[PDB]
């Protein structure tokens, strides 16, 4: 069963790993994280942080805010068009993008992405993106990502079928990250 | 002994602006978040500025949330915009990044002391915020009230409202989302 | 089956349930809420919050802190405690000590106590009196409660299976106490 | 002096009080949490009073957490003890409640002005705080740096520092703090 409740206990744990870990990969727009009841009809089904996680400019980050049904529509978005191509799909969390890390990833994960210029009128681009990246896979892949364009940065986008897994790739890529970020 | 005294000050200074701030019905804050700073006089480096560890953002139920504390060297950023405005005037030492808006833009061009910079023509090596502030400030002929750019390639449009000190940054952004207030 | 992961999604969601609450029987010394793990050895397979549940004096309260094992080895002494008399108690959360409230809950809930002033030398106030209080009981009653005293403040403390069960019966406490105003 | 003690001072004062605090490695943090207050000069009640509308309290896994805002009538505890002694020195508009301990007032006897009061010799119809804190200043002939009282049932004993403004009572602490490192390292 995955009702509510489940969905907040999700999160929370996923939080509560987060906690334990370095997490740098904070994007200036800060990460969220967020997960859906299955076969979610809007982002009312979606739970996330009211607030956000940011970096805490003296070492750290803030996990900000409290988990609650419908306070992403962002990344409601990924998540909704996203469990089009897989309703095994609820969970996504946005982190921040680094060239040299993409390219490494490639190998590890199955990436995808979508061109921010490309995008047509009329569409939500977190909706349209998603599709694209999705429908060029052919399926959903561990990672969708977009190299940014005018007034939006780069951004790499974590899917997975609940908050704790998404929460154990980003472990995954941070380590890797560690060793860019050093250098 | 005189460092301990000066630092005092802009603590206070600082706190009492977040006080100020926290009363307010803050709305103009960019998807990047806010921070606030104040720099010591005759700032060298960051260290010498200080200002949120977090950052003020947006609260989804409403609201905002004031992240963090008041430390020195907590804003490389900001610390940038300041100690060079303070090679036009030394008497500017604080500064706050707030929300964009065009309309809001022309209505503060007839209120405020407004200068800017473009992002696209920013020389090699060098650090935009150095370089847009310093090209704002030459531009104008001093410290101006407000500090803006259209924004670019993976940044967003910003609004920077600087002054003699976080109280003095904190009550022209009150002016201003009042102003903002008059378009919604 | 009952891990780490089972007990801090249990505190977590506890904690939210607990936020929407109109919670008052909050004490001087704040609140916490704890629970373990099965058949717990020590105070480190307990987890809770690193700070407390206090009044915000503007009106309602504040939850600080993270949950983690081993941040209370207070609760923990009465959780491991009551767990010798009954495994299936995991989970104990302290909350405001009210002479009429206890009298009313006498009625519809199991309850216990002890007395400081009759605590043997050698021994921890917490887990002499939590054993004091089920012996006396036969069990683990839904509440252990003592009058205080000297520099202590009186406590009512509300144990249960897990986190979830200990806020559904606080939330009941709570709207008894209400009739008290 | 030429300074002019308004409600924005009183905020600027408690605020850097603060910021001094959290640099500290303040352990003599009670069961009930520790408070800081300040108010305007010549208080009308506790709402000429500042302080945190949470308290400080103890992080288990080390530290402690310094909760809520700074706003006025945020505390009527400390504002009856600050209200009570500005009857005795109108200069006295601080105080915050810190961790007792017989040995460290023995300690401080000798570098601090103490006082104190029983909660078991409190009066019918009076509140604990303002009839104490008289008693203990009555008994001082004036404000003393500090007033504790040994506790009593349901009241676990407490160390109160008053002084000028929060800064100057905050400073007072620090010293405090210090002699009582050395008695938990013994
Ligand atoms: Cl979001
Ligand atoms: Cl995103
Ligand atoms: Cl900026
Ligand atoms: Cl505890
Ligand atoms: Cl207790
Ligand atoms: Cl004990
Ligand atoms: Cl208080
Ligand atoms: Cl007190
Ligand atoms: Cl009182």
């Amino acid at each position: 069963y995955i009702n509510k409740e489940k969905v907040i206990k999700n999160l929370s744990y996923a939080i509560y790993l987060l906690k334990k870990m370095n997490f740098t990969l904070i994007p200036e727009v800060g990460s969220n994280i967020a997960e859906s009841l299955p076969f979610p009809k809007d982002f009312k089904d979606v739970a996330a942080l009211t607030g956000r996680i940011i970096k805490n400019k003296l070492g750290g980050f803030y996990i900000v805010g409290d988990i609650e049904f419908g306070a992403s529509e962002h990344i409601a978005k990924i998540i909704l068009s996203a469990s089009k191509f897989n309703p095994e799909i609820r969970a996504c969390m946005n982190i921040k993008y680094d060239g040299g890390l993409i390219k490494l990833l490639k190998d590890k994960f199955a990436v995808s992405s979508f061109d921010r210029k490309e995008e047509p009128p009329n569409v939500s681009t977190m909706e349209w993106g998603t599709k694209i990246a999705c429908e060029k896979f052919g399926g959903v892949p561990d990672i969708i990502y977009d190299r940014g364009g005018e007034g939006k940065e780069p951004m790499i986008r974590v899917l997975g079928r609940d908050a704790i897994e998404v929460v154990k790739k980003v472990e995954v890529i941070q380590k890797i990250y560690n060793t860019l970020e050093g250098h």
